[PDB]
């Protein structure tokens, strides 16, 4: 029965704007390292590989390295918050999560930005 | 590290003619049903959704239901092993698929379809 919900599947945000978007899943109290694994992407491109607490940062994406941060505090309340600082254009598009811990479930968002 | 190999990252198989694709996972000599779970996907279609020996008939796409099904005997070996009879120009495209078994990963295969 382990689902992973998404608070909203829309996020709507400007350019500059910086934005944070959010993976609510099931944590039992308090949290384990080694069960735990997220993941991050949009269109095949790896925004965050966190695995069991290593961020490898070489393979993160080159177009993402001094913005795109998870909150780490965040976990421990049974989510996983991407952080984006700076959006740009070339960011909107539909991004996918990852995550195991217990089960396993993954989720799409789509997002979009807007300039005045 | 826990990662997943492709043995080939390219099919290449005629209309009408049986398919079989395949991705290899550690196997520590002994198999755990409790913690394997498996899922396939093309274009965001529901090929296979595999969760400690429970394939759900419903959840699988309209599309795929007397076609597509992973052989269960293959995975003791240490393979996901995702069959589809009779192959149409339609099934042609990019498949995902993806595992968690103590660790977990992705990987993207590339199906291109013959008629001669
Ligand atoms: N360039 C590039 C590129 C190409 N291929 C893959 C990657 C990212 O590879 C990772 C992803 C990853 O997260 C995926 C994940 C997390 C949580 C649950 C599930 C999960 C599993 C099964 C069912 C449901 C699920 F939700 C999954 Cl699949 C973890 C570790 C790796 C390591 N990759 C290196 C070895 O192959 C990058």
């Amino acid at each position: 029965a382990f689902t992973v919900t998404v608070p909203k599947d829309l996020y709507v945000v400007e350019y500059g704007s910086n934005m944070t978007i959010e993976c609510k899943f099931p944590v039992e109290k308090q949290l384990d390292l080694a069960a735990l694994i997220v993941y991050w992407e949009m269109e095949d491109k790896n925004i965050i590989q966190f695995v069991h607490g290593e961020e490898d940062l070489k393979v993160q994406h080159s177009s993402y390295r001094q913005r795109a941060r998870l909150l780490k505090d965040q976990l421990s309340l049974g989510n996983a918050a991407l952080q984006i600082t700076d959006v740009k254009l070339q960011d909107a598009g539909v991004y996918r999560c990852m995550i195991s811990y217990g089960g396993a479930d993954y989720k799409r968002i789509t997002v979009k930005v807007n300039a005045p």
